[PDB]
C-alpha cells in the first residue's frame, strides 16, 4: 500500500467480489549506451474479465516482445492502452491462456505478438488464477499497466535446455536470492511469504551456470580455488521486468570457460522469474519489490547429488540497483 | 507437530500456509483393479505433509510420490510404513526451481519403490509444495508425512500421455479437448474461495485439458461435418472421473473404437490419465486439502494449431460421463 499495482492480485484481494487510470513505467538498463538498435522489451498487465456485463476474474501478464529503440517511449506506452484483446483458454501439454490481437497501433506492428496478431501463454504464468478462468464464455484482457524497457545489444536468455545440462564432473551454480516485498499486512497475498522483522521476503534459489570440479592436471579443485572463481566473477545482481519479472545477473570480472556461455560476450544475464518460480513471479506483478540478499551457492551437479552432498555457501554480491514506479499519464 | 481446528477434515490443513490462523495421521485407499487379484495390479502411493525448518518452524504443505509396489501384502500395513520413512528436502534447481528429497530411513515393503531405489526424488517445486516462496534456499528441513494415499490399478491402465504427443498440432487437425468443472468442498471463511468460481451450490474449479486430435477430413475425402463429428465422439463414448494415481489427476475413459489419430491418446484397453499438477499446479494443489468430485465435463472442438485456435470459437459438442465412484475422496485415521 497505496500502489495501484497491488490490485494486480486480482482476486487474491481483499475486496474480491465487486477503469481506474492507466499507468506506465520505463526502466533503462544501460542509460549510457543509448542507441537505435537497442530493443524496447515491452510487457502489459491487465485483467481478464467475463462478459455490466462485465465480470473480473483475474490480473493477468501479457508479453509483447520488442521493438527497436525508436520514437518516444512515453507514446508507444499509450499505444499499448489502445491494443484490443481477446483471450479463451486453451490447452497442449499444459493449461494455455490464447490472446488475440483484435487490434493495436501501427508502431506495434513490429514485435511479436502483434505481428502474429496472437500470442498462446503457459496460463499459470500468465494468469493470477487460471481455475477462476472458464473453459467457455466470451472474455477480454484489459491492459491497465505498460512496462518497458530498453536493452543494450545485451541480447540473453540462456535456452532452457542449457539450464538443464548435468553431471558428475560439474556443479551446479546457484543463487539463493530473497525478496523483500511491500504489502498490506492483512493482505491474503502475506500468507504465503516468510516474517522477518526487517519484514516480509520471498525466497528464490536460482541456477546460474556451471564449473569444473576437476583440474588441467585431472582432479581436483580445491574450494578455497573455486571460490577464488566466484569471487573474481565480481557479481552484480538486480530485479527488472524485461518480458516478466526478472532477475538480472551481472560478471565484473572474467568468466571461466564452462560459466562462458551462461553470459553474454558483456557479462550479463537476464532469468525470467516465471520460469524459475511462478509464484514470485506472479507476486511481483503487483507489490513493489528489491533484494533482501544474494548468497552464491555450490552444489553437486546431478540432482541425485544433490540429495545426498551438503550445499557449499561461499558470499553475497552486490545488488546492483534493481524498478521503475509505475506513473499515470499525464 | 502442529494443529487445526475440530469443525474441519485434517485434509484441509494441507492448505498451509494458506490457511485462516489435533490432527493425527491419515490414509485413503481408490481401488480400480478388479476383486479378482493379479501381478499386472500395482499400488501407487502419493504421501501428502509437510516441510518443516528445523532452527520446529512449520513452512509449507507439501506432495511427494513415491511410485508404485507390488499389490500384494495388506494395504492398511503398506500404508502405516509409509509413516515410517524419514525424508529430508532442500531446494535445487534447473531450469526452474526444484524440490530435492532425500530418502533417508525407509520400511523394506517399500524397497522396490521409484523414489525408495534411488534414494532421492527432484521434483519441480511449484507443482509439490504449496508455497516454494517460503522455502528457504538453505538451512536444515524436513519433510514430515501425514497423509497417504494408495490406488491399486492394473500397471497397463496407467496411461500417462508423454508431453510432446500432448504438444503435436496441426493445421488440418481438431484439438479434442474437455471443458472440466470441479465441485470443491470448502468453507467460506477459507482464503481457497478467492481463486475459486462462485456456485448456486458451492464452489468449483475449472480446468481445460488437452485429450487428443481428430481429423478436418475424412480418410479418402473431406470435409468432416458438426454431425459427424458429433457421431465420431459419441461413438467414442467418453467417460471421466477424478483420482489420486501421480497426484490428483483425470481418468479418462473411451468405451469405443479410436480414429487413427485418436488411437495414441488412449491405451489399447481405452484409458488415459492426466495429472493435474501438469494440466493446472494450481487446481492440482487445491485438491491436495479438499475433497471434490466432477461438477461437470462438456467435449469441446478447437482448431489444431494455436495460432488458429485464437480465430475460431470453440464448439461445443456433447457432456460425458461422470464415473460417480471417482473422486476426490477423504481420508481415516489409522
Amino acid at each position: 500500500a497505496l500502489p495501484s499495482s497491488n490490485l494486480l492480485a486480482f482476486p487474491i484481494v481483499l475486496q474480491d467480489i465487486g477503469q481506474i487510470a492507466p499507468q506506465y513505467r520505463i526502466q533503462r538498463l544501460d542509460s549510457w549506451t543509448d542507441s537505435k538498435e537497442d530493443s524496447v522489451f515491452i510487457t502489459t498487465y491487465g485483467f481478464i474479465f467475463q462478459v455490466p456485463k462485465h465480470e473480473l476474474l483475474s490480473a493477468a501478464m501479457l508479453c509483447l516482445g520488442s521493438v527497436p529503440n525508436v520514437g518516444d517511449l512515453v507514446e508507444l506506452a499509450r499505444a499499448c492502452l489502445t491494443m484490443v484483446v481477446t483471450c479463451k483458454k486453451s490447452a497442449t501439454d499444459t493449461e494455455r491462456m490464447v490472446f488475440s490481437v483484435v487490434q493495436a497501433p501501427q508502431v506495434l506492428q513490429s514485435c511479436r505478438v502483434v505481428a502474429n496478431k496472437y500470442s498462446s501463454v503457459n496460463a499459470v504464468k500468465h494468469v493470477k488464477a487460471p481455475e477462476k478462468i472458464p473453459g467457455s464464455g466470451t472474455l477480454e484482457y484489459k491492459v491497465n499497466f505498460v512496462s518497458l524497457t530498453v536493452v543494450p545489444r545485451k541480447d540473453y536468455k540462456i535456452p532452457t535446455a542449457a539450464l538443464k545440462v548435468s553431471g558428475s564432473s560439474l556443479y551446479n551454480l546457484a543463487l539463493n536470492v530473497t525478496i523483500d516485498v511491500e504489502v498490506d499486512p492483512k493482505s491474503p497475498l502475506v500468507k504465503s511469504l516468510s516474517k522477518s522483522d526487517s519484514g516480509y521476503y520471498a525466497n528464490l534459489f536460482l541456477h546460474i551456470g556451471l564449473m569444473s570440479t576437476v583440474d588441467k592436471k585431472g582432479k581436483k579443485v580445491t574450494f578455497d580455488k573455486l571460490e577464488r572463481k566466484i569471487r573474481r566473477l565480481d557479481l552484480s545482481v538486480g530485479l527488472s521486468d524485461v518480458l516478466g519479472p526478472s532477475v538480472l545477473v551481472k560478471a565484473r570480472g572474467a568468466r571461466t570457460r564452462l560459466l562462458a556461455p551462461f553470459f553474454s560476450s558483456s557479462g550479463t544475464a537476464c532469468y525470467p522469474i516465471s520460469n524459475a518460480s511462478p509464484q514470485v513471479a506472479k507476486i511481483l506483478w503487483s507489490q513493489t519489490a528489491r533484494l533482501r540478499s544474494v548468497k552464491v551457492i555450490i552444489q553437486a551437479g546431478t540432482q541425485r547429488a544433490v540429495a545426498v552432498t551438503a550445499d557449499h555457501e561461499v558470499t553475497s554480491t552486490k545488488i546492483e540497483k534493481r524498478i521503475a514506479k509505475y506513473n499515470p499519464f499525464k
